[PDB]
């Protein structure tokens, strides 16, 4: 078969892909590294993170049904960890876990088919407790496997996005000293029991989007142009969301991600279940600033869960309009 | 376009309505009237309300897909806090949210159209950590915009209900004074703290229908004879339920909530996303009390979320009979 | 009527039966005893449990749509509580709850139609906080009511299944000693109110399938081959569940279980909601261990919720290659 290296973007943003696949099925070359290393969650909140490619999420890799993945993951000796991967888009051998357990120092290809069609968790997944502990510490991912004819709608009909944000929620548990305040830790394994402990009251501390409180706001907010078609792709490896666009609506939404599924239209609210990714698709009408949140609006607004999105275009007063401004009693 | 004003009825119940459209597309007038109260939750639990009207939830708007909604919003100088509205039924500005922040003395009136067809939130939204404060005191409630067509099934076939009850649930974080009761404040900003502690461990104190435990049984209990097309909306801003009408099944249930997708039927159980709310149909077979709650009985039971059908009919002894009563061994 | 009596055979296996209805309408007679025992959930934890004939979950039913349902129910006067019956497949009577309520030292006989197509949970219902407590002790199991015709597809084409696993998954709230070590207690009641204070919490200590941690693994290891096409039928009586065969799909999924619902496809993971039974076929097409998790991994390893499935046949290479074993940098 033909083969295509791929060079990966972090997150939110994608590499480039056609939605229609140009040719037949090729073999997909991605590369990924291991890192091993203390991220910022928030203004007085660390986390003992353990990544693929150095993000939270790993980085969005793009394919179509038919194709092949071949990834060479590479655990560098700095890494104090075993790892491996498991592709929920792939079939056999525990997701391709069972044939990519790496030591610090050392590599290994995989190769499975893209037999299905959808938006696809992959995480880390050393075996035992190992398992929660990796995804809780941020090491998953999204992979999207577009169908070869590109996206069709509900009545069959083709549906061209123009852009694709790839948002990655992620809960994390971090423990705290006795002081009430976030403990830090020199490595990972070091936080282990600590973070166990926090874990086994399911209660997140910190549930956020691309890696952090506020990593989708400020700079890092998304955007776009009234009459934009944006695909929303958003992954949860471990814990229910339930994303909202406010001030817009999910177009067409595959809620549990999967491309050759009727996808339903016009809603207010979608849900992530923890382990799948999901896709809703929404062209703007308005311009001005939205939140795309997570619609627990505690875990949206204390935990972290809120994105922003800045949309320029034309203001239409038909969808909206404040007749009577804000005037006194 | 005509005009057409409303007067709202407090939820359970809905002010009148076609189901199919009378007429052409209106612009439908309502107004409401923020009120910041104390509301009793239980035998001994209060809370530090904020309420559209008066009222948790606050009370069932009704239009047609095509229709404006002009809302008049009116925060009187009693009360202590700024106010917004979000619709998720609106396109832009927050869902209007950007557009009707009023302060204690001052009125708003918006307008947008009811472009899409469903029963959609509608909650108060100040900004930052207000939004999920104002919520989760009670501020939302939710708006059912009908396809002009009225209701379709599965196979495209109308489905009209004879009666809409609306369902109103909520999650509350009451905090406890040091001897494990519930604490009591003088106004919503002096408890506001207490709540944020409870809030952070996303366990609710209560979660319950229209206001308060056991608002929807005794003198609340809900009524219907056999052969009649109920349709039960059910709302939650903030957080999941799993509503299930025990004794009955939702014959057509849109659980997302939104008219022009199909329903699924024969449910016994369906899932409402916080931030949405979803309608389940269901014609009554079997007279006597039911049951409708959210099905993690712990929820159900021990916080609040249980409500009660009382149907008078003819019992059919073809669907159930009891062939040996309750004799010894 | 023809009637035909069942020997039931507890989980995760099924008392056997047609897909497709060889007859016509039948009454099924089933006959269960309830049995108040104490369970042991994990290494060194115990349940006060309580349960239908002896087994976490009840064993299934199966009948078909159409039939009718005859269940001789016994309380055995040894043990300490009275219990009924809630079936979400029977129609009126709060689903017989209201009509099988017996005393230590009686039975009754309760007939319903089946007049619905699906997985349905049947569970014990006293009355008030005897709900949570009794489902939540064990008190839950499942009935699949078949479409005469048999299962059908998306596109309305014949699926069968080789073999049906009933996955029956159970949230449990176990008090603690002051030391931190899980109570005991010699008999239910006696557990009650440090039970409560667990459940208030909304945090399940334990969370198993067909009984216990490691259940469904080791020597109860589920089986199959390449090429076997294998129904799970999975049900959450009381908490939401994450259903995911890790190294596998769901080629045909019905998330809220009833079979006239059109199935979804390719899911990596679906979602099972408190208060129902949901099923998953798939066609097994590489050979090795799987698991079947809940997939908030933290439920999945540290509460209980992993099942394994051993899996013999042809190893296909083109679906997934170790292209390179794992060598050093
Ligand atoms: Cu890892
Ligand atoms: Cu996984
Ligand atoms: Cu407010
Ligand atoms: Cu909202
Ligand atoms: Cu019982
Ligand atoms: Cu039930």
């Amino acid at each position: 078969l033909p083969r295509v290296k791929h060079t990966l973007v972090p997150p939110p943003f994608a590499h480039a892909h056609e939605q229609v696949a140009a040719s037949g099925p090729v073999i997909n070359e991605f590369e990924m590294r291991i890192i091993e290393k203390e991220v910022q969650l928030d203004e007085d909140a660390y986390l003992q993170a353990m990544t693929f490619d150095g993000s939270i999420p790993g980085p969005l890799m793009i394919v179509h049904e038919g194709d092949y993945v071949e990834l060479t993951l590479i655990n560098p000796p700095e890494n104090t960890m075993p790892h491996n991967i498991d592709f929920h888009a792939a079939t056999g051998a525990l997701g391709g876990g069972g044939l990519t357990l790496i030591n610090p120092g050392e590599k290994v290809v995989l190769r499975f088919k893209a037999t299905r069609a959808g938006a696809f968790v992959y995480h880390c997944a050393p075996g035992g407790p190992m398992i929660p502990w990796h995804v809780v510490s941020g090491m998953a991912g999204c992979i999207m496997v577009l169908p070869r004819d590109g996206l069709k709608d509900h009545e069959g009909k083709p549906v061209r996005y123009d852009t694709v944000y790839y948002i990655g929620e992620s809960d994390h548990y971090i423990p705290k000293d006795e002081d009430g305040t976030y403990m830090r830790f020199s490595d990972p394994s070091e936080g282990y029991e600590d973070m166990v402990a926090v874990m086994d009251t399911l209660i997140p501390s910190h549930i956020v989007f691309n890696g952090a409180v506020g990593a989708l706001t400020g700079e890092g907010a998304l955007k776009a142009k009234v009459g934009d078609n944006v695909l929303f792709v958003h992954s949860q490896p471990n814990r229910d969301s339930r994303p909202h666009l406010i001030g817009g609506h999910g177009d067409l939404v595959w809620e549990t991600g999967k491309f050759h599924n009727a996808p339903e239209r016009d809603l207010e609210t979608w849900f992530i279940r923890g382990g799948s990714a999901g896709a809703a698709l929404y062209k703007f009408l308005q311009p001005g600033v939205y939140a795309y949140v997570n619609h627990n609006l505690i875990e949206a607004v204390h935990k972290g869960a809120t994105a922003h999105v800045l949309v320029e275009g034309e203001w239409d007063n038909d969808l909206m309009e404040q007749v009577v401004a804000p005037v006194g009693l």
